[PDB]
């Protein structure tokens, strides 16, 4: 039946939808999420993660781990709150926060507060959990992916039983935040290029050039009203601002009339991979490049060119597309989760 | 009326198109055509440029010289000839090349054979044609960017006085022979840098998001009969082949149903610019990237995220699409000039 | 009295490190930490661990098995099969027979040795370094991966810290490679980090010294006075241990007699006032193609114009010993393997 | 009596350089072009026919002014409004007015120097390097701009060619940089280029050589006894050139006596016997950021595991002078010295 999983993710609009994808699917049993750095520091994703349990009433299940706060060998590129904004904007989280649950994972821990807990924390639960699975275990990653590169450090035996499916990288288009990679990657490309070398069984479930295929639309929205709406006025409100709280940036400064949606495509991976297709390649990640870095560069042309002339062994799967009917799923799926979570919060 | 330039390429069916239209075009007055290294040695393209103007009655009036054979800093990517095909391969030349008569170019070196060629013969040509230029001389780049680098070493203070028009690049589009750059930016990354630093006026004006665009449709070769069969049906049938010559790898590689034609874009900007939008940026090219050198990496998307927090000046201009009309302009210039050059054969 | 941990791969300089270091009445050692280099981090813990229970230490000193390989580069460890002890030229089959239980497993609540992971110093140094009045004191002897594994989960302790090592190379050229030294080019970016970090820093005992500690007749001489009137086995030992390179050394770099590294940092933390120091910024080469871990200062630059300076000065660079400095190392050194001698 | 060309940037170590292969009958001087340096290649130009007017020989020789900058990275030449000659510490008024015609002018029908480009010394060269018996040699003692120019143009000529250079530093430490000298790190991808070109690559006279030939109060005595007799204002000028940098030598660089440099690669070309020879694949540093021009070595490789080593040799590395080496130099020198004294 269920997929045990982790999920590691940098909180974030997208990695709340992810976070509510996940938890709220029977298919998926999370075991903990981890945060990472990522345009906020880690402690703000963390706090982000914590945010989205509690809205969706399961902060009191699911323990949360507090990761590292800069790249491998990098600086961080997380910028301070100017002057008491939320951090997760388009919402007010006054009440959220003040409500908040004791984090469970400080009981596993034997912590007594926050203050405590440590970016290595999660170490010892992922070792019990991959320890435990039957084949490989499996990570969704939506964010940096420091924590799993620092992990693998500590347990580097343990690369051969870890299945990571993640939100990363563009292949057959542009990136954004800088002109041919993607945020995810180029944050830290020492780590994506660790893992990829360590062994772990990686997928590439959702880059950009599926993630620009899943944008909001008006019949996207009136879907989610639809759903949601007749249970709680006021989570529907909530999850549109949210969509919504980039769409100018995304119109004005990237062409889109309707905005993307991309971390929970990830977690759909891990639930339906049947509407992905997939190949497999030899990806390198720049680490070099000044002003390249994060590329994730491919043989998967020079297969087509010439397949008898690959020399670098294939280390991971990427999805460039959903197929027929995929987008459909897709949004089914995460309609579903918004309305039991709406019928949740009434 | 018309404007004078000079032609550096690396023939190449693009380039042979390119060298139709520059020569053929009223508006544009070629002073020499230069050739460059390229997946063929400079010898080769020298002799694909010469088979060009021979076979359109021009080779009598044109000086062609002999360029660089490498890159500055890096090995060349030439490959031989397996055994004895023509190198500008879908049609025989064994006539064009035995009918071929004496380079111009020797009686302006005082030179008496081929041989005695090198690769900075063209030097005190061009420096002759800029020292005239009222205010900058025009030269058209469709290939490997070297001899204008070598050039500019020599005469950097003729860098104020030239202006470039270029068939390199991709910015919003992904790169051919490698995953992000396109060829004739990667083949010699460092001559398109010490360019753009030099002080020349840069257009990329058929970067590969203009190209990918300029696809020859069946509809574009009846245009082409139409023109070209009254007056020489085999002119037709080569014009045909050499546009066709790479049809099913450009679809079975790179998905394309009707295959692009490059060069002669650029000369088209030449022509008649106001068919192009542009941009003006800071273009980085990538030179340290392990698998991204060559990578044309702007600060457009920082303009329209926060134009005052610009730092670098701009030194370059892009072209990023056709308007409408454009491409209707373009191949109503480009059979014009394969109908009169039909005309010529007979 | 100062409290310090020590981090090294050894090796047989860090034998001798180890040694000096616990034996010294001026050094309180709380544990040793181990790190992978020409050999395994597993091999270089058992290695540790063999250097404190020949010196009666074993039961007293918790030893942790680190990190196995760089940040972000591949270990240049030998495979296991090979079978290169790291501390060759003697039998350790006593020594490891008579191994008692290591201290680190208690403190950890392990039941055996299989539990070691790598981050399992992290909380025993957080301790020390919370409960420092000032900054509590690092000796490192060997690839600096652990204390930047450290300090990438406790930056705010970076400022608590103060590092004194034997690494790099400065006004002479590298070893292993033409202009740099093993231990920082096993894992470059490690200290590239740790310099970042807020680390007070010294390179205590670079080529530039530790290539004028050299062991020759006079001090073997010294050695033999001092330990063979005690326990002629240990001398014959600590001889064979000090030699074991001497015939590489003099075929591939031209010495005489071989140099002794690793125990030259710890003195520097006993005795301080016999070496030279000098403020500086150093930069650690990460892009170099064959230069990757050359430490690359502004010295001259000071020197040439005081004023025109712009980089923040972010280490202490030892270049040379005082007059008397090599006399006094000796001196500490010889009356460490004496006491040793009398124990052992 | 060999046939060469001499590329540089005097420079004052040039200009002794010049000196030495103008006035020995064992050179023969086809042209000198020169390189851009600490100051322009205009500069530069201008400093080589000083030198050949000094030494009345600036009417027999042609000058050809070179590249302005490296291949691919920025020239370091001051601005020409710091208003720093090249060759300080002398009054350059009277050689300048007294100038003859540059010999190049008429062999490129040019009617004044304002004409001069960097490649007019090409098909020169290309005429020496076709009419060579075996291999026609080249005298390299500055960026080596040039000389990666021309063989990026005539690619076919490079197996024809032999270059001997005052370049690089292997055993020691850098000059101008920690690790790299300064005629490499101007240009680093030139040499680079050379070394995969097929050239025939000595590397003559590295700071490893350079910097144990010192102009001491011996040398300035033996330099008086030939000169002064002849010539007592040249006696001065030389002096003045060659301690021009002695003040910084000693502050920066600890030198009590000055070092002299690129003549030392012209003795090479003289008389090669003085000098130890070792064949090797040397690595030119591109992509470090601070080892840029770096030569990196697999010497040590060789001496560890003769049957280990991968890369083909591609260069001649001189390391030491032998014994009587250095005297031999100082009796060219000061012979040459001594001629130029009775004709100037
Ligand atoms: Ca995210
Ligand atoms: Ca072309
Ligand atoms: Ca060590
Ligand atoms: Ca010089
Ligand atoms: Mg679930
Ligand atoms: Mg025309
Ligand atoms: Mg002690
Ligand atoms: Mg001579
Ligand atoms: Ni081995
Ligand atoms: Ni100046």
């Amino acid at each position: 039946m269920s997929i045990k999983c982790a999920l590691d993710c940098d909180p974030g609009h997208d990695d709340l939808a992810m976070i509510m994808l996940a938890v709220y699917s029977p298919k998926l049993d999370v075991q903990y999420i981890s945060t990472t750095h990522g345009n906020q520091t880690v402690n703000k994703t963390y706090q982000n993660a914590r945010r989205t349990l509690n809205l969706i009433k399961r902060a009191d299940k699911i323990p949360v781990y507090r990761g590292y706060s800069k790249p491998l060998t990098r600086e961080s590129v997380a910028c301070p709150e100017i002057h008491g904004e939320s951090g997760l904007g388009g919402v007010d989280w006054s009440e959220i926060d003040r409500t908040m649950p004791r984090n469970p994972a400080l009981d596993i821990l034997g912590y007594k507060d926050e203050s405590e807990l440590r970016p290595d924390d999660f170490f010892k639960h992922l070792h019990r959990l991959v320890s435990a699975a039957e084949d490989k275990f499996d990570i969704i990653s939506t964010g940096s992916e420091t924590n799993i590169a620092q992990y693998l450090l500590a347990y580097p035996e343990d690369a051969k039983k870890i299945r990571m499916t993640t939100m990363a990288g563009n292949f057959m288009i542009v990136g954004n935040i800088m002109p041919f990679a993607e945020f995810n990657v180029l944050i830290d490309p020492e780590a994506i290029s660790n893992i990829l070398q360590s062994g772990v069984d990686y997928t590439f479930a959702a880059p950009l050039d599926i993630t620009h295929t899943v944008l909001v639309t008006e019949k996207v929205i009136n879907d989610i009203k639809a759903a949601t709406e007749p249970y709680s006025p006021k989570f529907t409100e909530m999850i549109i601002k949210l969509l919504f709280f980039f769409k100018d940036t995304y119109r004005d400064v990237f062409g889109f009339i309707d905005p993307p949606l991309h971390d929970p495509v990830a977690a759909f991976h891990l639930i339906a991979p049947e509407w992905f297709e997939h190949v497999r390649c030899h990806v390198d990640i720049e680490t070099k490049g000044e002003y390249t870095y994060g590329c994730c560069c491919t043989n998967l042309i020079l297969k087509k060119k010439d397949p008898t002339k690959i020399v670098k062994p294939d280390n991971a799967t990427v999805c460039l597309k959903l197929k027929e009917g995929g987008h459909d799923a897709f949004w089914n799926q995460m309609i579903t989760v918004w309305g039991e979570i709406a019928k949740e919060i009434g």
